């Protein structure tokens, strides 16, 4: 239904209002990047290993808000046929402060790699032309993890390890670019992961803001990714924890 | 109209889903609080001095998503009347990590004052209690500097630099609650303040995250706060960024 499918989408238009056009957007980004620098200047790693910086990138370094303004403008729900011409679009924006966190990083003594559910095999041209053209430095093909056969991430990070590195800061907007504990979870599980590591905050785990999309949106409700349009909007609408208007 | 109240209301959903129900707003919280204890630890102020923190109450440090979930399903778009029956109605909650930072700074030669739009003639009593309730400390009436006839928040900051305190941090979830310099304007001035201080955020000014209200929606366009809901939910949709589907 159009009906449905309008309804889904203009669910997204404030948040996307608030990433796309607000300064407190870019201040939360450059809030992000200053802390992950003190983190990776702070950082000391075994002897013997290489320090690596992990990011992700969609909605952490790499900013896709068009995407989303398509999605509201035509009514259209996420579909990976449609976010691969996205890509292959070659329009990416830069988040604020990561070209400079990247940057510096790969020029003082650290790597960063790019962990990433963009597509290795259909998506990986037009994500390192973006970000040629964004001015990121150490874009070769051996820098990206681009996504192959899973999602999850942990399998990706621990052959970055396997290559003499230590991990020691993460970068991301999902509570998924950290780590598999929570993958799949509902949303419940995944703020009792943040509890539990509330000291990494800033520090270790470094979180830039997404309220468009992301593991807590499929998190609001049990096989949310597989109900219809109406299902969805439902699920939304009975996670909303609403005053009585009473005293 | 009730069906624009409905549109208008209906595209705060997924944002507030957002803030309301995932674990990614609470890694948000953690890293801000995170970030000022240690610029609060840093901080030196001059001889004779006394340190202080200001912190924004709404959406900085009291969690007040079940109103905006009320004003979802009821249709209902913000009104200073419904407000003030919110706040009297004492259901606030804290924001993840600010009672702990708010009482660490209390206990270590600082003093937080809490600067605020909720109003001091009205609205007062509500937040002293609900405050007392959540766990902070030195909510004394004399901490606090709720608006009388000003939402411009830069004559209430140099009252507490009168009474010989230098400020070493701000904390808010909107950029008004740093100064009076973007006060009123809209996003394309609000963006370029927050390029002119890059470097503070996440040590001078924390920030945080909230897509649901503030001045960035009045900086989607000239005289938005007086438009009707028509009137704003065009300039929603017409600052939208869209890709145009093509390569
Ligand atoms: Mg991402
Ligand atoms: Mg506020």
């Amino acid at each position: 239904e159009e009906h449905a499918n309008m309804q889904l989408q203009q669910q997204a238009v404030l948040g996307l209002n608030w990433m796309q056009d607000s300064g407190e957007y870019k201040a939360l980004a450059y809030q992000a990047y200053n802390a992950a620098k003190v983190a990776f200047d702070h950082a000391k790693v075994a002897k013997g290993k290489k320090k690596a910086v992990v990011a992700d990138l969609d909605e952490t370094m790499l900013d896709n808000s068009p995407y989303a303004g398509w999605q509201v403008q035509n009514n259209k729900p996420f579909d990976g046929k449609d976010w691969t011409r996205w890509v292959d679009a070659r329009q990416s924006r830069a988040v604020p402060g990561a070209v400079e966190f990247n940057n510096y990083v790969n020029s003082h003594n650290g790597k960063v790699f790019y962990v990433t559910n963009r597509k290795d095999s259909t998506e990986k041209s037009g994500t390192i032309d973006d970000m040629k053209r964004l001015g990121f430095n150490g874009v070769e093909e051996s820098a990206f993890y681009l996504k192959k056969d899973k999602s999850a991430k942990a399998a990706r990070f621990a052959e970055i390890e396997k290559q003499g590195y230590e991990i020691v800061l993460y970068v991301g907007d999902n509570l998924d670019d950290f780590g598999n504990t929570v993958y799949g979870k509902l949303n419940a599980d995944r703020r009792a992961f943040v509890d539990q590591n509330q000291g990494k905050f800033g520090k270790t785990f470094i979180m830039l803001p997404n309220a468009n999309y992301g593991g807590w949106e499929g998190g609001l409700a049990e096989g949310y990714f597989k109900k219809d349009t109406q299902g969805q909007i439902k699920a939304r609408l009975d996670a909303v924890q609403a005053w009585d208007g009473k005293l």
